[PDB]
């Protein structure tokens, strides 16, 4: 079964936002979605110190970044805290009304898309580089699922089949055709180090068979 659900009208304007605005320095996005995982092993390391069994569905915590040439992908791979399906169909995007109005507010008194994390809704820049953005996720004590939207104001959720991740969230960017780029090793260690250096844990970039 797969769910399909309009965005919120505030997300869905964004969105377009990002998608049609002209903004050269994209390259943000990864700093965003690293943040994200960030914040996610943070969630989980916290909540380990009272309940160790939140670990039981897997001790280590780590970021990786995956690029595929075959799938023109780049993968963020987390071992966070992950997503319900409640996060996923209502609760984050509640969360984001709020930042999404001040970014947008700001953007018109002179901000720039590069702030867009101060506002607490930089996944969405992804959008920058990805056509289509698949978000594959396991929360303790809910189901895997993968969220998947190319905006246009929808998107859906449905349970997910493949690899069993144990916990921890896969942000998967369809890349647009002019920006494989960001498949580069070399694009990719510039990037990091310029933006993620003082990230707290393990920056794994996967190399291309
Ligand atoms: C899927 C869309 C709707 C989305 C993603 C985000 C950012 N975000 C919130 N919780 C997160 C966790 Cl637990 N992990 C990671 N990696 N990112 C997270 O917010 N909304
Ligand atoms: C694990 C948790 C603490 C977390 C918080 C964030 C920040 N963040 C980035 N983009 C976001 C969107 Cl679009 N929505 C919402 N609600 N939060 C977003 O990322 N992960």
């Amino acid at each position: 079964e797969v769910e399909t659900f309009a965005f919120q009208a505030e997300i869905a304007q964004l969105m377009s936002l990002i998608i049609n605005t002209f903004y050269s320095n994209k390259e943000i996005f990864l700093r965003e979605l690293i943040s994200n995982s960030s914040d996610a092993l943070d969630k989980i390391r916290y909540e380990s110190l009272t309940d160790p069994s939140k670990l039981d569905s897997g001790k280590e915590l780590h970021i990786n970044l995956i690029p595929s040439k075959q799938d023109r992908t780049l993968t963020i791979v987390d071992t966070g805290i992950g997503m319900t399906k409640a996060d996923l169909i209502n609760n984050l995007g509640t969360i984001a009304k709020s930042g999404t109005k001040a970014f947008m507010e700001a953007l018109q008194a002179g901000a720039d898309i590069s702030m867009i994390g101060q506002f607490g809704v930089g996944f969405y820049s992804a959008y920058l580089v990805a056509e289509k953005v698949t978000v594959i996720t396991k929360h303790n004590d809910d189901e895997q699922y993968a969220w998947e939207s190319s905006a246009g104001g929808s998107f859906t959720v449905r349970t997910d089949t493949g690899e069993p991740m144990g916990r921890g969230t896969k942000v998967i960017l369809h890349l647009k055709e002019d920006q494989t780029e960001y498949l580069e090793e070399r694009r990719i260690k510039e990037i990091v180090k310029k933006h993620s250096q003082f990230i707290g844990y393990p920056i794994t970039l996967f190399v291309e068979k």
